[PDB]
């Protein structure tokens, strides 16, 4: 449970993701393949692609970039209350894409990575803090749906 202070301080720099969620996105996945490219095998669709170029002329990464961040601010709204919105998600997660919880910690690397470097003025340690303590719930919990549909990861 965070406090009500850490979710607006979430929210806070959420609507400045949502000023430019592609561009968002588009540094997110990048930065996620380029910690972790054992991640871009998941991306069928472009995962073959060898340059940081060729990732910024995507159309289908760009696609699922904003994807990705749709999904997580409609969870992040919820300030805890995303039972119904993460159902979904850990079904197909789980037994479709077969994504494992340090995937979704990867992803959070990114996230925070990218946050601090365009909105920094909005994104100190508090805030940080914050965000860290969101996502780390986010995980918990779609860890527990991975569970009740039998997948491990
Ligand atoms: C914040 C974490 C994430 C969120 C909110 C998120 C959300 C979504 C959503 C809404 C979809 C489309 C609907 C669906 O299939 O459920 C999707 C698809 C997908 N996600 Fe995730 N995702 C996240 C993390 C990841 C990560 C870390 C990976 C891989 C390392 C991944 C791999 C995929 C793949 C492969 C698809 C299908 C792409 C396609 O076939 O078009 N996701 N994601």
């Amino acid at each position: 449970v965070l406090s009500e202070g850490e979710w607006q301080l979430v929210l806070h720099v959420w609507a400045k993701v949502e000023a430019d969620v592609a561009g968002h996105g588009q540094d997110i996945l990048i930065r996620l393949f380029k910690s972790h490219p054992e991640t871009l095998e998941k991306f069928d669709r472009f995962k073959h692609l060898k340059t940081e170029a060729e990732m910024k002329a995507s159309e289908d990464l760009k696609k699922d970039g904003v994807t990705v961040l749709t999904a997580l601010g409609a969870i992040l709204k919820k300030k805890g209350h995303h039972e119904a919105e993460l159902k979904p998600l850990a079904q197909s997660h789980a037994t479709k894409h077969k994504i494992p919880i340090k995937y979704l910690e990867f992803i959070s690397e990114a996230i925070i990575h990218v946050l601090h470097s365009r909105h920094p003025g909005d994104f100190g340690a508090d805030a940080q803090g914050a965000m860290n303590k969101a996502l780390e719930l986010f995980r918990k919990d779609i860890a527990a749906k991975y569970k009740e549909l039998g997948y491990q990861g």
